[PDB]
């Protein structure tokens, strides 16, 4: 019958090593074999409703006749084994996937689907060399690790989404438990504690004292906290080189506001060129998918579309896993939501192909400290040579506000600015009121000029649209943590006076600054807990004590000899 199902659940799987992992089967009520999707879930998979509001409504790929599995990751809930991050989900999605084409009740065609977690498994399973995986769905992921969540371009520790991510897990590790223990009541009420007050988690020093987390889940220090460099323990559970030879069908989703964004945006350039890939950018945040924030609403439309994407995505797998060659006829190869006249908009392509990288340079009169300062913005570079110095001292960072934040307040992506705007190391920078609307989507990067009196430190970019009621909304940002600024690999110190022409990743956006709005730009050398604290010292960041650490007086260099500047993707139509 049409449209009905049955589900099995806890069958066991076994992977190479003989160790088996809990699915449960969603197979629609048939003859013969069908279309099979897999979901890969490391927070119970008899948990539906957690994960699915933030993904599609599947169920209807069920009732159209596919197959669904849900399966706990290794060590998690009604699997076996024992849990670690990321190094078992190569092998264990390869096994998983052959087990499946070898079910009587699956026809060959797997595909898979899901976000976050969910999204990042997908990417696993894809680099092995399994034929019969026709097309992935990973939502809000990333394909390298180190760059998305745990650090970043920069080469900044991202804490808060560390502390807060092992404290997530580390709760469901203690609920998967076989037997309670006695001090799990305990442990429930820090790790509550962490998250209701990340910033404090963050705080302590040196963080690499982790008791909780660190005996709970020792992971998070042995191969996260220890390894500040994009080092060989990262590339090997990196999969982004091997994206470029992969020719794997991708329908990737990623949000403006979402802490895997640059590296989800990525995927989408890696794999366009060898297979039908798509892309669909919300809004959103990584806890926030309702379009409604504190100081900033995107209208309904903005609202996760569910709906629309559980039809996007059965469309997609129609034509890649039953072999519809026309089910993706009238959808879009990109789908963005443009910030600023708030509106879905289709795409051709990402980067968009009328894309004018613009270099907006830094100038001003006077100092550019705080939001009441002389800084300004302009297509022209500035005529005389100029420097804004302030003093950043880890003991006082500036606060995150917004932005990609994943647990720290990570529901109020597009945050006002104004409750900082005003810290003396705090640069800011604007144009004019505009008169005319001016559209930036695409990648932002920034390249400064700076110097500091110390051997290392941090330089943060962040763009804002300045509204005329006030509102100064955060759109993308960046950092730089010096001794990475030209490798994330093989890191060097810098000379205290040297003037140093650096670069910002500050990930991307789509957003049109209206008549009436300012585009600007603020400049620091911190942004905490969003990314840990440059001690200023040239040290092991993570082991040091913030008594040992220094304060560093940071300068920014703006003029005809040195352009420092913020690069803006214009679109203009």
């Amino acid at each position: 019958v049409d449209g009905n199902y049955s589900v099995a659940s806890n069958v066991m799987v076994p992977m190479r090593d003989g160790v088996r992992l809990a699915v449960d089967l969603y197979r629609p009520d048939a003859d013969g074999p069908v279309p099979v999707l897999l979901v890969r879930n490391p927070f119970d998979k008899f948990d539906v409703f957690a994960w699915s509001t933030q993904s599609t409504n599947w169920l209807e790929f069920v009732r159209d006749g596919y197959a669904v599995v849900i399966q706990d990751t290794r060590g998690l809930f009604a699997s076996e084994g024992e849990f670690v991050p990321h190094v078992d989900d190569e092998a264990d999605a390869e096994d998983t996937l052959s087990w499946i084409l070898e079910q009587a009740w699956c026809d060959g065609n797997v595909g898979m689907f899901g976000v976050s977690y969910l999204g990042v498994t997908q990417w696993q399973a894809a680099v092995s060399g399994v034929g019969g995986l026709k097309a992935i769905a990973p939502s809000m992921a990333s394909a390298d690790l180190y760059r998305a969540p745990w650090y970043g371009p920069g080469g900044a520790l991202s804490v808060e989404a560390l502390l807060g991510w092992s404290a997530l897990i580390g709760t469901g590790l203690i609920t998967s438990r076989s037997d309670a223990r006695p001090e799990d009541a305990a442990d429930f009420v820090q790790l509550a504690a962490i998250l209701n007050d990340v910033a404090g988690a963050a705080s302590v020093t040196p963080l690499a004292e982790q008791p909780l987390l660190g005996r709970l889940i020792p992971w998070v220090i042995d191969q996260v906290v220890d390894h500040p460099d994009n080092d060989e323990s990262w590339q090997s559970i990196s999969l982004f080189e091997r994206l470029g030879g992969l020719a794997t069908p991708a329908l990737i989703t990623a949000g403006w506001y979402d802490g895997f964004v640059g590296e989800s945006l990525r995927t989408f350039v890696a794999v366009k060129d060898n297979a039908d890939a798509r892309l669909v950018v919300g809004p959103w945040s990584h806890s926030n998918l309702t379009g409604r924030n504190a100081d900033r609403k995107f209208g309904i439309a903005a609202t996760y579309p569910i709906q629309e994407a559980t039809t996007m995505h059965k469309a997609f797998f129609d034509r890649h896993l039953r072999g519809e060659t026309d089910a993706l006829a009238g959808v879009p190869k990109v789908r963005l939501f443009v910030m600023g006249i708030d509106e879905w908009r289709d795409e051709t392509d990402w980067p968009l192909p009328d894309t004018a990288y613009t270099p907006f340079y830094l100038g001003g009169s006077g100092a550019a400290n705080t939001s009441t300062g002389g800084g300004t913005l302009s297509t022209s570079i500035s005529g005389t040579e100029s420097a804004d110095t302030y003093l950043y001292d880890p003991a006082d960072p500036v606060p995150s506000l917004g932005g990609t934040l994943l647990f720290h307040n990570g529901d109020n992506g597009p945050a006002d600015q104004r409750p900082i705007h005003d810290r003396d190391d705090v640069l800011c920078y604007s144009t004019e009121v505009l008169t005319d609307p001016v559209e930036v989507t695409g990648t932002v990067s920034a390249r400064l000029f700076v110097s500091s009196s110390a051997v290392d430190t941090d330089f943060t970019a962040k763009l804002v649209d300045v509204f005329p009621d006030g509102r100064a909304i955060a759109l993308c940002d960046g950092i730089v943590r010096m001794r990475y600024r030209e490798t994330l690999v093989n890191p060097t110190l810098i000379e205290a006076g040297e003037i140093y022409e650096v670069a910002i990743d500050m990930l991307a956006t789509s957003n049109v600054f209206l008549p009436g709005h300012r585009i600007m730009v603020q400049v620091s050398s911190s942004n905490f807990p969003k990314y840990d604290r440059n001690s200023n010292t040239g040290g092991v960041i993570a082991r040091e004590q913030l008594e040992e650490m220094c304060t560093a007086v940071n300068r920014i260099h703006r003029g005809p000899e040195h352009p420092s500047h913020i690069v803006l993707p214009i679109i203009k139509r």
